[PDB]
């Protein structure tokens, strides 16, 4: 399983690149927007991006028509190859996955609720599919359930876009994303930290420690 | 899975194709007749649909007897070498599914029920078998249950008729055939044009089309 | 389980009541304002359908503010003993129908979408709380699972708010919700005529009358 | 699914086979001793049952001794390649099936009750195994769950020996046989003929009939 | 399921209790510490919610030790009827609880993280058990299951403590827990709000609303 | 669930009797002796554990015959009415625990190893069944299942014997005993003791204290 | 689960009974012809096996046709209130059943093979039914899958006849009886001494008395 | 799924070849013991037992130590071909598989009650693995659990050595053993003989005969 | 599955290995501090160790920061082929074994406690990763539970980490986690040495001498 991380600030990717542990970048217009405040601007966030992460970077097209999708998800594209491009879950949306998806640029249709919208995204063919496990919760139904029927879906007719799990809130989303077998999951920073953390970890780590002491009071292992 | 439109309409069929979704079409005498108006020839419409579309475009023999519909399949046959035959499950039916499957050309096994009806279809080397999920569930039984069986059936035998899930409904039919596995459904173009909705999709993009004016006021993406 | 019938048709109504399989009525302002047209009144439309319908008939307040949802609550209630008031599932709603609730009129919390939305309505006291399984359906979610938690929850807290299943289009919703144990299905009449038919009981029966011809040549017993 | 015929009268093949649905023909002595009677031999039956049949036509032994039985599956065959010889579930029987089966003679091994009498017939090289599921029906044992075991166990051990249900008194046999995957079905030619049938399927006939004479009052698709 | 508010705000908690959905109030230190800031004092604070609430509200003693906590849950019982006194899940805390309960004063055992915990507590003669999900979910475990089994556990031995579900983080955790049968669950304000909400109930009556206006353009219903 | 020590040492029973959670004491010669120190005598020992604890005692005969044992089983019995004698799975056992049980004096069958000697041992009239789960998983066989067994023949038959699951090794066969629904466990002090810890509990207390110490600075609930 | 012993050699009562999981006696005309040798007459054997035993002895018929089994009913009734007549599943034997039942004489139908005739003999009033589990053993049949389903439709019918498993071979037979619910198993005294054995058991006496003589090198516990 | 003889009486073994549905034998030192009497020597009854039988013949070391037990072994082995050299689930019969299975020498692990003895047996490289599910019965422990265990497990480690199901006492351990998937069972000569029968078969035959007596009378 | 030997002890690694069951052996600071005691040093048992056995050995590194930990993992590879650094699960301890697997050396990730944590020490390139059922057992929580989620997650990813479950118990946490399908098991010496054993071996084979000395009065063949 791909681990994305899900944020635009530039600190934090850096951070999560250097623990090694991520494997590519989601941005979305309120990710950016978050950043892109006090003269920071958007265009210098995305190029930093792509700049210093190695894997997929998704990056969302603001159009909501065709033709203007198409030409900011070439501008995207232009930017790096590790630029993937955002695209709603929306009839104009999917006419333009279709027709980038012949360009052999990289897609990712996102605000997907649904098996069938993913399945609809697969056969226009894009490269990555991320529905919102976390919105399904806020409306009371459980998101993991899609993400389910999606790997089932797929795994039935051999599609290869790949699942990525997003609005993802907990580290129990990205258990159940790996027990499914989702392709991706994109985190937020603050649940990143946390899928490395365990207490049982943190009380082994000093219980190994106290007893070396006894045998090497300085801490050392000279070997 | 392939998805399939329940019209003859080219307005229609363009739309879908364009939205990459769309793998071929079906349609009966009353759906050509539909669109025969304004000057329009029953004719010229299937003739149309033929040309246009890459894949499959199903049309119903009339007659009731072998002689009949093996004449009638010869004649559609000679339309398009897309055009697909569409005969009755019934002993003159088998029979003509029989011949025609060895003259090579392509057929639909329709007003299938349950099934064994399914399985002898295709024994009589039918190309798609359309069972009617909506009319069973008319008469109080759940019809996707018909087709879970067919599913299991043709995957025991390696059967290469492909299961053609017909009077469709709603998109849970829609659903519950991709979750089992169908190769095919075919729905109307306004059960299409809800597969692609859902209110999170509509309320996340207006969300992030403010966010996004907060950091770009005339809401563009230049890149 | 009871069967209600979902239109505010006059003539549907009075159709299947004749037929004697209709428990009740459902009603909402969509349905009532498709009717009131070309002269007809919503108010005698209301008062026609709750003096041919012996069962309950649930009516819908327009207000969205509490204040407003009692008041017309009060007016509804005041048509007749059969009358429902329907509640939405909002703030001001839940608060209208614990209100109502201790005032004794009966009450229907309707646009209800989830378990918990469920559960609320039920907290706050509600007679029958009506989940919407094809709008549910309609945005590629299986609503009848709705229905199956609903029952499981209300089970377990020994919960009297009666499940009143909704937007029901098809006769596999009204199955499903019969061996889930729905307490009351709602049904348009399009689907309400289609539940005693099936087609094996027609050949059942031409069968039947074929062979007592044999018995008797002029077909009577 | 295969699917044979379970007769041995001949009024009762061409047109199964006709529609594309027979893939062979059964008998057994008791079918047999029904219409050998009025002046009609054993042996005409038999015979006018091998020379048009392109699949597999089985005809019982009546020795119950190694010996005779072998003798007697010797003419059987003579009359052509693709006869099968039936020889039932006993000692000398799986040591006649071990003998023919070294002399690549086809076997049909009947009388079978339970999922190791089937076993035993694969392992001494029989070509068909058939339980009798309505024998099993008729006291009080569900017979189906023998088929279901016997699938089981020959998926277990690649066995080739092919499971052909006999005994079948609907089609609720045939569906379930279907769906658990045995190889054949060995069925009464009426039996047969209820399986194409669906009160729906009239239904519909009736339904596409009415409404062509709209389109076209005449009752013909002129194409 | 009674529905508590998880918080010491008392804006929330008056907020709350009139939408009439709030059955109590659940306080710890950390969430009382919070509010007691600019001068506000934790004793205002907390006679303030007994004061408003007229359901049980729970305030936790800050002793570690049987005597402190024994001292301090009779002042914390002796400000109102309402209050239930929160005793962690310690050695001290079960000694406590056994003491306190044999005084007919209502406990509330927190810190609850595994089954066996919360029956010890329940033994002890507890009135409410709060085990921590969110807390469990942090360190990569599902924490309903711990609710599941806790509530097969008090089941079997018909225990008459409350199942009180704490550390609730999303509307699932909530939804699970009335699926399992938990007695009781306590949420923060922003869980509490979101429990009302669905985007198709917000649609279904704007809908109402415009389809009556043709009915009334005023938008009344004169009855 | 009742919880019992293994234990002769009357300060482990103080305790956990004053934690509310243990509900009895198990005994055997080898756990009195080990106290039997220091001037204490054998025989004052059990009779100082008879008198303290309000419920249940159990004692070994050792005896291995049906007279020896029932003399040594009314000798203990003359003890305390709260003592129960122990008497082990043997054709004389059985014997002794039918004379015994007429008498009126409590019994605990053990060295009970599957679910039919529970059952014999329940049909001879014996007050508690002691399975040793441990012993079980010793020989490479899952010793919980055998209780799982019991507690369904149990109910099956409304037998008043109570389970009483012996050779407990660690806190999961405490739980799957709870989850089972096993009338009462036996274990070891320090297995009881580690029953009540969780590392979340110990963080989150600690948590608690420091964020208390904000608004009380010596750390003090004033009520 | 009552228990009895499926015998006719005396040798083979009192001691079951003392060790008090023995419930009555049941035999059968082979069982009987076995001890009805070398001058011991059926006469003798029958009498020898009534008045010792508080419970129930079944004796079964010879005779075929209902008067003659009527007739011998009375006879073997007359011997002792707790007699019990075997009467096979057959027409005459319901007949018998019935009209017994009616005369308050105790019955115990035998040579059941499915579940149906379980229900028959129930509802012509039998006290007894008897399954022969190890019989359908024999034949390649799961004989314990009988008494499942009688155990279901008995609970479905709230069915008094009490559910006795005969023809059992070992102590699987006995473990899955108790599992189901059967009220009774009829087992050979032999069968019976094997149910309170176990190897651990063995081992775990062993080290019991090893230890003793650590406490107390006598062997005697004084107390 | 194989089927071999359990028996060390030659009769049976003589009258189940015959049939020709045995794959294989098995003996143990119980069986050899009742056979080798009345002047009987065991040397005889086993080199006879070789001869008849075409497929495997497991035959039982008796010494206890490792190296006595890889002498037995090579001995059973230098008589024949088919002979299988059956070891007991020990650590000195552990040590002896290894070393046999290294030269070639076929193996039987026998005493063996539970799956992990199973796969210790199996890491050691021994050709078979014979568990014996009726003695667990006997103690009150469905028996063949433990073969269920044992399948998934060599499943898992796509495992060589064949399960090898012992100590059979009826037809339903073996119907189990085939569902399952065991490789072989062995079984008693009266079990062996009943697994062809059926009173359906029976009762079947009959019709069929007394109806073709209506089609020839001969 | 293969069966290591979790102990720092000589001598039980001299009596497992010439059982001929013992595959490998597991250390961590805790089990070699217990036997660094009364003169022995710890260089010592960590080398004669490596020299004794065959298969991989586990050495844990002291260090938290991830430069001691990679030298440190360095000066352990060096002492023999087979050594294989044990490192925990923490962020410099991921950081360690990406640049350890790069360099070819085999490495151990411990002191994971949920499926998570192994999936990341995947991630990194970990040889084996070593989860403590034992420690969650210890806590109310069911230690397999973690190894069947983590089967299951390697398997869904065709994932070549070796899953080696650790602080094992007792011998159904070997059985369990053989029918998972767990690579390796690493067991202390009283588990190691009850695995072969079983009642009904011991009694079959006195049995099988008591019925063969009846053939021969000496007891061979």
């Amino acid at each position: 399983m791909k681990i994305f991380l899900d944020t635009a600030n530039i600190d934090e990717i850096r951070t999560g690149v250097n623990w090694g542990i991520v494997d590519g970048v989601t941005t979305n217009p309120t990710l950016i927007s978050k950043e892109a405040v006090n003269g920071k601007k958007y265009g210098d966030i995305i190029r930093e991006i792509l700049k210093i992460v190695d894997g997929p970077v998704s990056v969302e097209v603001v159009s909501t028509k065709y033709e203007g999708m198409v030409e900011e998800a070439r501008k995207i594209h232009g930017l790096g190859d590790n630029a993937v491009v955002k695209i709603p879950m929306t009839e104009d949306g999917l006419r333009a996955i279709k027709t980038l998806s012949s360009e052999h640029i990289n897609t990712n249709c996102t605000l997907v609720f649904n098996p069938i919208q993913a399945l609809l995204a697969a056969k226009a063919g894009v490269t990555y599919v991320s529905p919102f496990v976390g919105r399904l919760d806020d409306i009371g139904e459980d998101g993991m359930q899609i993400i389910d029927m999606i790997r089932t879906i797929f795994n039935n007719y051999i599609i290869k876009t790949q699942i990525l799990v997003a609005s993802i809130r907990n580290p129990i989303h990205v258990l159940r994303s790996a027990v499914i077998g989702a392709d991706v999951v994109t985190v937020p920073f603050n649940v990143l930290k946390s899928l490395m953390k365990h207490p049982k970890t943190d009380e082994g780590l000093a219980k190994f420690l106290e007893d070396w002491k006894k045998v090497s009071p300085d801490g050392k292992l000279i070997l």
